[PDB]
């Protein structure tokens, strides 16, 4: 499913992402925009053989099991396919674990390079939240 900007803001807010670990809702929406263009089905292969899945492009090397990333840990305890669902719950719960592991949202390259230090509030401007 391809989310609309406000539709995703609303769903993320409902899932407790607004201000989770100090990161306002605008940060998450911005990250989703640049990581997957709001598409829950996005996948991208990395040079190391691992793959990124879903709206938040979670990696198979550490977070989920896709059956083809040797020696990977399944820290979120879920098949990577669950992260491609129209229901963002699995992606949200796993992201909360990632953002809590010490590096914050810096774990998301697009966030660090395209959202960090920008006016992230603009990503939720106009949405009835």
């Amino acid at each position: 499913k391809v989310f609309g900007r406000c539709e995703l803001a609303a769903a993320m807010k409902r899932h407790g992402l607004d201000n989770y670990r100090g990161y306002s809702l605008g940060n998450w929406v911005c990250a989703a925009k640049f990581e997957s263009n709001f598409n829950t089905q996005a996948t991208n292969r990395n040079t190391d053989g691992s793959t990124d899945y879903g709206i938040l492009q979670i990696n198979s090397r550490w977070w989920c099991n896709d059956g083809r990333t040797p020696g990977s840990r399944n820290l979120c305890n879920i098949p990577c396919s669950a992260l491609l669902s129209s229901d963002i719950t699995a992606s949200v719960n796993c992201a909360k674990k990632i953002v809590s592991d010490g590096n914050g949202m810096n774990a998301w390259v697009a966030w660090r390079n395209r959202c960090k230090g920008t006016d992230v509030q603009a990503w939720i401007r106009g949405c009835r939240l």
